[PDB]
This record gives C-alpha cells, sequence and structure tokens, in this order.
C-alpha cells in the first residue's frame, strides 16, 4: 500500500521504506534500518507508504532538523499523519518559545534531582529481581526484568497501581508499534479516560508523586489546566512505559551474544559508563518527525507546507560519516556520537533516568549472572515502529556459575 507520489518528489528520490515493517527485519531492527544508508540511497527520500513521507538518512541533516524548529515543527510528529494529527502530548507537540514553560515542569518531576532521590530504590529493585532470577537458570528477559524493572519503578515514581500496569502498557504499545487493533486516537483515548479521574483527584488532594505535581504545577505564572496536565502525563506514561524497557532487550541481547564484553565489563567496571553510551548508540530505538510549516528548500530537495519527514533518532549514531564501523560494538570508542535521546529543544528530559536505570542493570546483573546465552532454538524476533523492540527474549544459564551477593 504506496499511495501515488506527489507533483513536486522527483522519482529519484523515492524508496519505499515502511518504518512499520521494514523489509531486513530478520536481520535485527537497527540493521533493518540501516539499509537507507547504503550508498544507492540518497540523503533525503520520499517512501510511499503509511502515506507518503520524507526520511533523511544522515546524522547531518537529522541534527540539523531537530534545531530548526521554525520549518520543522512539532505539531505533528507522528507518521502516519492522523497519528500525528491525534497527537497532542506536552511538551512535544509545541514548538519554542511555548515548549520552554512546559519543559521546565516536566523535568521538576522526571530530571536529575529526583534520579538521584530515587537512586536506591532503583538499585533495591534491580537486585532484588536479579537475586529472584539467578537460581532459576532460565527466563524471559523481556517479560521477567525489561518489563517489570522500570515499570515498576515509574508506578512508584508516578503513584500509581502496579495493577494498571497491563492494561497502561497495552495502550502504550498501540502509539509506538501498532497493532492495527486500535487507532492511535482511540488509544490516546483511552488513556485519558484513565488519567482524567485520577488528575481531578490530585488537583483536590495532592501527593508528593509526579501525577499530583504536574497536576498543580505553574505555567507562565498561572496555573495549569486539567487538559494541559492530562497532556503531559499522558506523555511521562508512555516514556515510563515503552522506552528503557525495550532497550534493555536489544543490550541484554547483544551481551548474550558476547562473552568478551560481558568480561570486560566484569574486569575493567569503569569502563560501564561509555560502555552505555555505546550500547545507546548501537542499539538506538526511536524514530519520530516533524511537519513542514511552509515552502522550504532543504539540502536542494523541496519541501511543501504540510509534508510530514521522520528524522530517525535511531540513524545518527548508525551512520559511518558519524562513527567509523557503526555495526560493531567498542566499548573504548574515542567519540561516541549519536542522538538516541533526541537533539534540538526536545531533548529527552528522562535521560538521567534512562542512564542510571542502564547502568544498574548492567552492573548488578553481571555480578550476579557473568554468564548466560540465548535458550537453544530460540529465535529473535524484534518489532520496529516510533520506538523500536524486541518480542520476547528467552536466556539460560548454570546457576553454578551464578553468584549471590
Ligand atoms: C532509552 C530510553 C529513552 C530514549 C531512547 C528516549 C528518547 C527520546 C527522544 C528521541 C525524545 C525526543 C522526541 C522528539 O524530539 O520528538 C524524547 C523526549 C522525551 N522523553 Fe525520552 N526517551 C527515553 C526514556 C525516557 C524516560 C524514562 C522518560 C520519563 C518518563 C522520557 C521522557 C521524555 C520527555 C518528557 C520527553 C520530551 C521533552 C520535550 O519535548 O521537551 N524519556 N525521548
Ligand atoms: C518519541 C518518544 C520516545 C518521546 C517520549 C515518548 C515518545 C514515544 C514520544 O511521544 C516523545
Amino acid at each position: 500500500n504506496l499511495a501515488p507520489l506527489p507533483p513536486h518528489v522527483p522519482e529519484h528520490l523515492v524508496f519505499d521504506f515502511d518504518m512499520y515493517n521494514p523489509s531486513n527485519l530478520s536481520a535485527g531492527v537497527q540493521e533493518a534500518w540501516a539499509v537507507l544508508q547504503e550508498s544507492n540511497v540518497p540523503d533525503l527520500v520520499w517512501t510511499r507508504c503509511n502515506g507518503g513521507h520524507w526520511i533523511a538518512t544522515r546524522g547531518q541533516l537529522i541534527r540539523e532538523a531537530y534545531e530548526d524548529y521554525r520549518h520543522f515543527s512539532s505539531e505533528c510528529p507522528f507518521i502516519p499523519r492522523e497519528a500525528g494529527e491525534a497527537y497532542d502530548f506536552i511538551p512535544t507537540s509545541m514548538d519554542p518559545p511555548e515548549q520552554r514553560q512546559f519543559r521546565a515542569l516536566a523535568n521538576q518531576v522526571v530530571g536529575m534531582p529526583v534520579v538521584d532521590k530515587l537512586e536506591n530504590r532503583i538499585q533495591e529493585l534491580a537486585c532484588s529481581l536479579i537475586e529472584s532470577l539467578r537460581p532459576q537458570g532460565q527466563c524471559n528477559f523481556t517479560e521477567d526484568y525489561a518489563e517489570p524493572f522500570p515499570i515498576r519503578i515509574f508506578m512508584l515514581l508516578a503513584g500509581l497501581p502496579e495493577e494498571d500496569i497491563p492494561h497502561l502498557k497495552y495502550l502504550t504499545d498501540q502509539m509506538t508499534r501498532p497493532d492495527g487493533s486500535m487507532t492511535f486516537a482511540e488509544a490516546k483515548e483511552a488513556l485519558y479516560d484513565y488519567l482524567i479521574p485520577i488528575i481531578e483527584q490530585r488537583r483536590q488532594k495532592p501527593g508528593t508523586d509526579a501525577i499530583s505535581i504536574v497536576a498543580n504545577g505553574q505555567v507562565n505564572g498561572r496555573p495549569i489546566t486539567s487538559d494541559e496536565a492530562k497532556r503531559m502525563c499522558g506523555l511521562l506514561l508512555v516514556g515510563g512505559l515503552d522506552t528503557v524497557v525495550n532497550f534493555l532487550s536489544f543490550s541484554m541481547e547483544f551481551l548474550a551474544k558476547s562473552p568478551e564484553h560481558r568480561q570486560e565489563l566484569i574486569e575493567r567496571p569503569e569502563r560501564i559508563p561509555a560502555a552505555c553510551e555505546e550500547l545507546l548508540r548501537r542499539f538506538s530505538l526511536v524514530a519520530d518527525g516533524r511537519i513542514l510549516t511552509s515552502d522550504y528548500e532543504f539540502h536542494g530537495v523541496q519541501l511543501k507546507k504540510g509534508d510530514q519527514i521522520l528524522l530517525p533518532q535511531m540513524l545518527s549514531g548508525l551512520d559511518e560519516r558519524e562513527n567509523a564501523c557503526p555495526m560493531h560494538v567498542d566499548f573504548s570508542r574515542q567519540k561516541v556520537s549519536h542522538t538516541t535521546f533526541g537533539h534540538g529543544s526536545h531533548l529527552c528530559l528522562g535521560q538521567h533516568l534512562a542512564r542510571r536505570e542502564i547502568i544498574v542493570t548492567l552492573k548488578e546483573w553481571l555480578t550476579r549472572i557473568p554468564d548466560f546465552s540465548i535458550a537453544p532454538g530460540a529465535q529473535i524476533q524484534h518489532k520496529s515502529g516510533i520506538v523500536s523492540g524486541v518480542q520476547a527474549l528467552p536466556l539460560v544459564w548454570d546457576p553454578a556459575t551464578t553468584k549471590a551477593v
């Protein structure tokens, strides 16, 4: 299902990439996307899939477009257009200068100081989860750790019942990796049905949780509206439920396959932070975009007002112009160049939280379970979308090679 080419698009710029179902998926999602960076592909292409949209394939172009909010607006950041149209999260569907006041509040809730405060819980849960799995000699990493770990921490931050995970998680997934089961607008509405009553409750009778802080916050010297709060909280939930969860599975799949990298971290722990950056470069996983506010000529291509462009965060660090041997994991790279957390005014506020969850997992898993592999005859499947993911990750290990702490 290819849309007919608009008049302004040169046929030589056509490359029919389906961000939801790329051709090479079997090879790995990162590898499936990297097809865009082969020599046969121009820097900026038009795909006929998902209603037709531009895709910038190079880190330089991506960064430039992200900086340029004048031309590339956040108003409609999702593809397909119906999803980007329905999208009304704050701060993300706003451009500067409006965005700024909303970002400042969201930072209050997810920023550095919050991470510092939650550090002990993060360490506590990681350890508990790992210790609980250790003696089993096998898990489903995705369901057994990658989901519960970051999710439960978010549920704690937010003050929401763990009971709601399944329902919330389902809705979040519909937004980033649509099934066909529900439209974005439907998913969005259902999440909103969930939040509304809670926000109300928390405006009346505030807590210390993230939702209470957001619901009662000040923006541009006046109180936030219920609608604004609902829209911020909807974003926090997606970021909380759908990001770190998927990343940890890519990273663990890779460590399950690379004894030598596991070892390096065990002996030279000072390298964990560097390693984290390298893994965030190699297993980058987000791809959203922007909408042209006007006609604009960008790197010699004519963009029409209302055209959508995908600016895949994932691709910058995979670009050979940015990192030599991009597909190779190297913990001692002199420069780890990526835009995994985004770029420009919408740089991820949850990044500090994400890095602390990642480093804790690596240190604590490797301590207890130094030696593991993917289960014999398990075929690992990746899924593509706005945020890419791993379907299931069967791991096996000999309990006798583990260490209790
Ligand atoms: C592996 C982990 C994560 C990655 C790769 C990531 C990636 C991103 C990207 C690429 C953006 C920019 C989107 C744009 O420009 O349209 C973004 C923004 C954002 N993310 Fe993160 N995210 C992660 C984890 C988190 C977490 C844990 C949270 C907190 C719940 C979160 C909250 C946010 C917020 C609030 C913004 C919007 C900032 C604004 O628009 O000013 N993210 N994230
Ligand atoms: C692209 C994102 C990763 C960022 C945080 C959650 C997400 C799906 C958004 O809608 C903005």
